[PDB]
């Protein structure tokens, strides 16, 4: 049973200001392809995907996926037609350094210039994440990328080309994106490149730390993040039009039953699923929760990095999908964590206290539909962090490949419904204060979702793998070029 | 999965004032036995039982149930065991006037009077139901018990009887349980005595009229209240202390899905559950939109039975286990109603929206666990209907013989937690201003639960029919001797 | 007596956002004159003055009006004195196709267009009305006009003319002004033209059914409008900046005493004024409580048409001037409807329990000020019907021929201050949230007032009868010029 | 400045229900005297102020005190003559059991036998706490008293031998007074008897640890009431009339300034000062926030004891004189707890973020007036621990001796003032829906106050050191006369 909003429930453009923006989203390994052309050198990606290709549920991998590499002026072109004004999408640090650092690759540079002002001429702008999980194998391979203190000043260098490259067109960047996901799943679980884990634990590379390794490799992230951040302020915005900022994978929460305990477990599962990361881009320091459950595990900031930290984000970007019920985790003898998510001692179900699930499913298993979540980070924000602008980078859900109840791939009405209720949860919040400046709905067109390879498709514009990566707009596309008044 | 109350959110006899009283109850047909001992003629539910044994799920009757007619002694220690104040049990019409009208039974007096002044020995106040759908076949034969205007006399003199008989004794009184739920299953759907149903469908008689007998039953229910209370009122409440009212079954409701549709798809569910019988005895007619619906097949009273209707009830008694989702349905060419039930254009439903249940199901196919929707239906009272004063007079759950979950039939952990959890609602409603005046739960004891047989078991307090039909405490039983600090 | 604002609560045009449009309107009939010039055909309300003259209060008729074929320049400049933005008047259908159907009539599409582009060259943007109660006399006389469902053709044919001849200047449409008192007056009491009425009631023609012909009309307006809108979203706004709705007369509505009897019967009172109309478009079906109490009288839509009418609007006009008390009428024996309003099961009281009055008078018997009667109406636009972009198309006072109170026509401080009052109530409900775009209020000139004739006077701008229908600008109008920063 | 409730302000018994308690309060050791009179063992305030006469501010000790070991009579009068309805004293382990084991001394039970009848006699209701800080210093020389495990069973035979003594007129017990008063002073600054702290801070025995023996001695507290209650319960309840509880210290707690960090400060402050132990007796563990902070320094709890806690208080007391502001400790590398105070990471400060102190000062230097504080505990207490029976066990303040604005110590129009808004501040929470039962004042009589000797006077009633002990009723104790009508 999937109930639809009813016919005067609809968004409209109007709901929002003229300033407001709507787009959608990419990232470079997901849709480019041409993982080995004009000197790009590998990515943990490509490496991750071509020595561990059974950690890919459908046995595919991203050497081609959309070919954008070849076919962006199609993006472009999609994006037009739905009337979008802004296209977010990553910069591929091995393509443009393929050792990481030194020489720059200039047909890797040439690409995203044309890219860019291909978007600039359709009157599309362009909102840059500079890395996106894309790490260059070359780094890892000589001191363990993230893990490694290096990584800071390499990513610093690389974001300096970036600026230098683009920085008369791009004016919006983000330097990370969903830092928390990354931790949590290339290094503790490790279903994600590089694919480490504790020993015992079932991914590629069990050598790892479930308990450490995501904490060290989120504090490089950090430290790479306030480098390149005062690095930009000070000698990249000379005509302070620019605005630079992170992005952060945000679930909603509900408190498991009525209690006071779960009350406090959700607090917990936000501090640790947001604020792990947008708590020191605030204040300088990780949430009070975390360092106290967490101790020794979670580096000390020094002075100046709390410092370099504190107010580094002009702008912040959310990425929301579903939510969790969080349920109170007791810290007793019996119990030890075992990966680094077990340190909110707060379980995330899917039902609450009553058994029922929190909303209903959308495709693919953990994708809830639950836009009240979203309503109520954002009022979060608003109340509790200064209520800093937010664009919401990512929001959309996925068709699964072979799901009878989706066998036409065009007719995708219930991504349609999802994104119109969440647009609706986003106009709630402005209506209350929040100052949500755009909506970018991930899923400009079908990629390669990670994990599950292409059979999740998270697109408004279907890739036809039988009609040579051929673009076509689903049934949200047409509705986004009415909604837009193309 | 069955989540609990937390420790500290247990109810408290404190919680509740001095006058405020706890207590249970049952009905005649359901526990006496003795169908046909000491002259007691035959009522409509020995005959239903008697002549379409088939239509009892288990294939059980009420010739003995808990054989009450001779073990009331038992049922009354039950109740101070437990610490109960209030007993509300009804009288058996058939068994004090064998044939509904003429000479009474000194024997069915005499059983009456002795289970009385043993709750008054033991310092337990009776509250009496007169009717609970227990009808003499006598009177079912001469004219079709209540589909004739003749049923309005008949009852006005069995009531009168119970007033000389009782009233110096027993001063609180309710003229008729569930009229509603009466009306619909024995004469719309037909699973009850009489068992009446359309032509065409599956009932024991399907030769009546599931759109037009329901009203004229209830139609005679209202005018014979009407009567009773006036005689009641002018010749044996000389003293002013005694009340009188009726109960109603009543479920809570809440919107399918957010639109107005199902708001007015909502009033309408209450208004033809609980309003059907409530408005009349409030102003002296039925809901307006029952009316507008139904039409010709919905009586008209006299401006004489408007007047003697309103303001008919001292208190009112809502009997309340369950709620529904109420969704909207179209008046139009293509739908017309088939039972009485239809006519309120709204169906109930137990998902949402959302796909998700109302609640928690608790044994029985149809009780889940909603406490919320009692709270919701005792503030329209306040807020609608002028706050009349309010007993709970059926709350409770079932345990159902055979279910794995329930193996030992004293252990009703279940049936506890959900009596507190509505025992806490009643406290909600409470501190919002709502006059309840009192909490009594369905189940003193293990019945004959109409079409379920004893397959159901309700009771707090178990019947061992493999034991000589033995009152033994269950564990919410022994948990309520602790409340009421026995 | 009559209370003003105080000097510290008048409105300021800084209260509303730059987009926010301020106007003035008018309809063919009530100003145009030229009855019968340069190949006009008849309209019914021309046949209807010239057949049954005694129907109009005064005498009088719309044969000149204000001469406004001719001096319309004249009423461009009213405009553009007070400040005026917008412009909202209406076509004559049998103007411009003097047969209802076949061959348009160039010197009626010339005149349209020369008022068109005078607006435009003086800034003025024109908001246009198709039909306004203006139906070709020989569309009455070839099958009886808006009771036949050949009207609905003939309609469309006739907005197309529009689309086409006006489309390229004119981008704000309203297909249908005031249904509901049209098919009130014109087919219920009789007192519009074409001025039929059920046999025995007083009207100029007693051969109709006030039951059944105000809902015939009404259902064939709505399938009109649905026609149209489909057609010119199809093929007349490629550019998508055309925006298409209609304008409903509605009245605020409070209980009539503090009884849920007269909630109840508020929101029929609502529906029936507002809803049959509203509803429609908004949902595709009349309000459940019309289709309830009217059943076979009210026409069914097919699935078809239902989707054709839901979201068939992207604009709405409320046409307010003053509020009612709703006091709740029984279903009975008793008493059966003569008229349609009486469907409603509502009397519209202009004294509440208390005795006392809505509000005071304003000069004709049935407008009384009651400014919050319209932000509630505004609010349930909101909460209720998911906030659509609504324009106040017609909201003002007259004043009446020979009142002692009103010597002057110049000096009309009543109808400022009125009007000051209902801008403040359109404030507050944007403050609250209502999307209210514009406010136009009727009377740009004094006009011919259907059945009051020239006798009401609800301008800004005098017409001088006696001095060659010269415009001359009252108190208001100049208030509006300071308004306006003119 | 010290600004009086205005006339009308000033509460009135009428404000209170008839069933609420008015009484005041002492201690054993504070007031009794006759320290090695009858057979009584020593104490370990005996041998406190014996061996380290210098840790009492004014050199005094408690050896004499209000001798109320022979002027109780005295002390009963003077609870009659203000008409306080309860008196809570407590019960000195070391004078019923001179070695805390073993044979008891029936002159020591024979003192609160008399006491106790008189009392009862005067128609006054006696609340007793069994301990009182008050342990036989037998046991600390033995095992190190509540050090050691050993004290848990001995406590329970000291509370057995009240119940059996006491049990059949004394029917309200408060086992255990502040014990987070009792385990940061004794153990942690080591200003109280034993008078432990860690090596290298100042107390009279510096060979402890103040980061673990408060945590050592608190969790024996615990365990020692969970066996207490569970006896209780089990054999000293039969008729069901009896309550046992606790008594909390409490300070009320406000964000030091305009920040979620602080919010999250005041948390840890009430988690700290209060759930420390309410939070074990309410669901069977410490607070989150203390397990996390504290880790290995904090005992677990065994399931068994966790289920013998939760729900084992029938009443609650709070012991409420004065609030703090909370301001947030960042855990970091720079900082390390030394006392176990500092383990909450929020520092209690008497001045706000404005540099204003949180209200007046009222004669010694801890106490400063903010009636607010306590209602909003009250409502902690109702919204999330499930509002139990709460009584006010303490409240008041002291005049300091040498003070010069306070030169005549009878009087206390200083104190009346405070103990009018804290009465009145009851009333706020009892309006909104708090539970509490009962206020008493903490000074029946001026008596030892531990550190501060008799310098610090707490009595209602003076007691006049240069006129034998005689008993003097200040100003406020005149007042309560007039307000319990005497």
């Amino acid at each position: 049973v999937f109930t639809k909003l009813k016919p005067w429930q609809i968004p409209k453009r109007d709901w929002f200001s003229k300033d407001f923006l709507f787009g959608a989203s990419t990232s470079a390994y997901q849709i480019e392809g041409a993982w080995n052309e004009d000197g790009k050198g590998p990515s943990t990606w490509d490496h991750f995907c071509h020595t561990y290709p059974e950690r890919i549920s459908d046995g595919t991998n991203g050497d081609v996926a959309a070919n954008s590499y070849h076919m962006y002026e199609e993006d472009v072109k999609a994006l037009k037609d739905m009337g979008m004004k802004v296209y977010r999408f990553s910069i591929s640090w091995s393509r443009i350094l393929p050792n990481g650092t030194g020489k720059p690759n200039q047909k890797g540079i040439d690409y995203y210039n044309n890219l860019i002002n291909s978007l600039i001429r359709h009157g599309i702008v362009p909102y840059v994440t500079i890395w996106h999980w894309d790490t260059p194998q070359a780094l890892e391979d000589k001191y363990g990328g993230f893990l490694d203190k290096q990584i800071v000043n390499d990513y610093k260098y690389f974001a300096e080309l970036c600026f230098q490259s683009f920085g008369d067109r791009v004016k919006n960047w983000f330097t990370f994106n969903e830092p928390h996901t990354y931790c949590c799943f290339s290094y503790g679980e490790g279903i994600h490149a590089p694919g480490r884990c504790s020993p015992g634990l079932d991914c590629a590379v069990p050598e790892g730390d479930s308990l450490r390794e995501p904490y060290t490799a989120g504090h490089h992230i950090l430290l790479a993040h306030a480098e390149a951040v005062e690095l930009f302020k000070a000698h990249y915005n000379k005509h302070g039009d620019s605005k630079i900022g992170m992005a952060f994978d945000v679930m909603g929460y509900e408190p498991y039953q009525d209690s006071f305990l779960d009350d406090q477990a959700r607090e917990r599962s936000i501090d640790y699923n947001m604020g792990w990361f947008l708590e020191p881009v605030v204040r300088g320091d990780y949430p009070f929760s975390m360092r106290s459950l967490i101790g020794d595990r979670l580096p000390m900031f020094t002075k100046e990095e709390q410092e370099k930290l504190a107010s580094s984000c002009d702008i912040m970007g959310l990425n929301y999908y579903t939510s969790r019920f969080s349920k109170h985790v007791d810290i007793s003898s019996d119990y030890t964590p075992t990966l680094n998510t077990d340190d909110a001692y707060a379980s995330s179900e899917t039902t609450g206290s009553d058994g029922n699930e929190i909303g209903p499913i959308t495709g693919t298993y953990w994708i809830y539909m639950y836009p009240k979540g979203l309503t109520d980070l954002l009022l979060i924000m608003k109340e509790k962090y200064g209520n800093p602008p937010i664009f919401i980078t990512e929001n959309g859900i996925a068709d699964v490949e072979g799901d009878p109840e989706m066998p036409d791939p065009l007719d995708d009405w219930k991504r349609l419904d999802y994104l119109q209720r969440h647009i609706s949860a986003v106009k709630d919040a402005i209506d209350q204060g929040a100052d949500v400046r755009g909506h970018f709905t991930w899923g400009l067109i079908d990629n390669f979702e990670w994990g599950s390879g292409y059979s999740s498709r998270f697109g408004l514009v279907y890739i036809d793998k039988e009609d040579g990566n051929k673009r076509k707009l689903k049934k949200s596309a047409k509705w986004f070029a009415k909604f837009n008044s193309v």
